[PDB]
């Protein structure tokens, strides 16, 4: 099982946010902290994606574009994955030390964003979603948004991507039932894409805002949101929906 191998070897570990539990759950000192933990992650996801099979076969600007576009439904699903396996849906697992209960939805202003990324988290429970299945999707969702105009080796690209749904594939196979799986997952994969719209939206406002009142955000994540998001949310980058 060489493919199912590496994804395993290369899955970041824990990542904790840095956040002070202590200091009261204000609007700003838990959007600091959810910022911080994007930085910290960013790092991971980069490792992470330069590991995989065939990655490196991208031409290099568009190994940093394909990062740069699909990191926060990287990040969305795999944060749901965690709140499935550590607290059962109702909460949301952003870090160990970054953990959203109910109040903390109200007070970071997100908590439409947290009601659809709960949902998102609890399919991982309704489906029965398996760790192989879950590493497969993951790794899929790298391949899922890409600018409208193409990349610099787009043939390269659309390539790998199919391979990567063939191993999805694989993984169901290992036909009626099959078939249904497919169906699901596929399903399940799309659903992430307006969510991460939504949250790209969301970060882009929050960066303007604090822009105007000289409070910064992390260095990478600031400029990816102000170079790289706005390519989505002006419609030059869109997702690969399956559906
Ligand atoms: C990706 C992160 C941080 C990592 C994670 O587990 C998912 C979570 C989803 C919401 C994002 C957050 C990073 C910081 C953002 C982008 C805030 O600016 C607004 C929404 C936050």
């Amino acid at each position: 099982p060489i493919f199912l191998n590496v994804l395993e070897a290369i899955e970041p570990g824990v990542v904790c946010a840095g956040h002070d539990n202590n200091q009261p759950d204000s609007f700003a000192a838990l959007h600091s902290s959810l910022n911080e933990l994007g930085e910290r992650q960013l790092v991971h996801v980069v490792k992470w994606a330069k590991a995989l099979p065939g990655f490196r076969n991208l031409h290099v600007d568009d190994q940093m574009a394909v990062i740069q576009y699909s990191w926060m439904g990287l990040m969305v699903f795999a944060m749901g994955w965690r709140s499935f396996t550590n607290v059962n849906s109702r909460m949301l697992y952003f870090a160990p030390d970054l953990v959203f209960n109910e109040y903390r939805m109200h007070k970071s202003r997100m908590y439409s964003q947290c009601v659809r990324m709960r949902h998102l988290s609890q399919e991982f429970g309704w489906l029965q979603i398996t760790p192989q299945e879950f590493l497969c999707m993951k790794a899929l969702l790298l391949f899922s948004i890409i600018p409208v105009d193409g990349l610099k080796n787009q043939k390269f690209f659309d390539e790998l991507r199919m391979n990567y749904i063939k191993e999805l594939d694989r993984i169901i196979a290992c036909p009626t039932s099959c078939s249904r799986r497919f169906y699901q997952l596929t399903k399940l994969l799309d659903s992430v894409q307006p969510i991460a719209r939504e949250l790209y939206q969301l970060t882009f406002d929050l960066l303007i805002k604090s822009h105007m009142v000289s409070v910064d955000f992390p260095e990478m994540m600031a400029e990816i949101i102000s170079v790289q998001v706005p390519k989505i949310l002006s419609g030059k980058v869109k997702p690969i929906y399956f559906h």
